[PDB]
């Protein structure tokens, strides 16, 4: 099935998943220069204070921390946006070296990682028929760089021992993802997809310009997990990014001036 190697990496992705060509692809590059401010964005509104995590899990391509999205607790709203949309999990795209990482990229600049927080426009009532819509999801992307450590991020790191090997998943309750904010929500915002198949058309993505700084020690333990499952030879879950695709008839718009 696919994955981040040479046989079933992201240039192998369109044979199951034709879409992989298709004309709303992610991430890409994000040309600050010829992004545009639009002064018809609302301010972004990113309602996080109830926000409840319930577990984490190695899916084989990274570590998903989930939330309980039965009720509106923790939501994002405005900027590009109409309407609220629901948190339903996190996670992140990481290197094998600091170099290298992230999936969107700044004037062609690569972090070291990029989280990701997955959210589903209510309006369409769950995250399943959500993913059938063109406006179904907003992914706020915000990068990783490495230099001071990052203390909210700490106890998502302290669990990744136990969850080493796809599969294997583990209690994460009382998680705050505001821990995770750098202190600027400027952003630059186009519409896309996921960037893992089935890599469906459904993503308003929201970048955030300013990187949050994560410790060397903090991503080193991120590449100790497993892209095998439990008794099957060791792969490091290394480079589970998609490189940037092209940006054809889109337009990226900034918040800021
Ligand atoms: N062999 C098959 O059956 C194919 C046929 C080919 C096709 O027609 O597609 N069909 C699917 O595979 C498929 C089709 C439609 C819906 C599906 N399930 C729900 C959508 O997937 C959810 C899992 N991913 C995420 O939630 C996610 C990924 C990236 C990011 S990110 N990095 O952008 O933030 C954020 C969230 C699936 C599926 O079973 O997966
Ligand atoms: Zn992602």
């Amino acid at each position: 099935h696919w994955g981040y190697g040479k046989h079933n990496g992201p240039e192998h992705w369109h044979k199951d998943f034709p879409i992989a060509k298709g004309e709303r692809q992610s991430p890409v590059d994000i040309d600050t220069h010829t992004a545009k401010y639009d002064p018809s964005l609302k301010p972004l509104s990113v309602s996080y204070d109830q926000a409840t995590s319930l577990r984490i899990l190695n899916n084989g391509h990274a570590f998903n921390v989930e939330f309980d999205d039965s009720q509106d607790k923790a939501v994002l709203k405005g900027g590009p946006l109409d309407g609220t949309y629901r948190l339903i999990q996190f996670h992140f795209h990481w290197g094998s070296l600091d170099g290298q990482g992230s999936e969107h990229t700044v004037d062609k600049k690569k972090y070291a990682a990029e989280l990701h927080l997955v959210h589903w426009n209510t309006k369409y009532g769950d995250f399943g028929k959500a993913v059938q819509q063109p406006d179904g999801l907003a992914v706020l992307g915000i990068f990783l760089k490495v230099g001071s450590a990052k203390p909210g991020l700490q106890k998502v790191v302290d669990v990744l021992d136990s969850i080493k090997t796809k599969g294997k998943s583990a209690d994460f309750t009382n998680f705050d993802p505001r821990g995770l904010l750098p202190e600027s929500l400027d952003y630059w915002t186009y519409p896309g997809s996921l960037t893992t198949p089935p890599l469906l058309e459904c993503v308003t993505w929201i970048v955030l310009k300013e990187p949050i700084s994560v410790s060397s020690e903090q991503v080193l333990k991120f590449r100790k997990l497993n892209f095998n499952g439990e008794g099957e030879p060791e792969e490091l879950m290394v480079d589970n990014w998609r490189p940037a695709q092209p940006l054809k008839n889109r337009q990226i718009k900034a918040s800021f001036k």
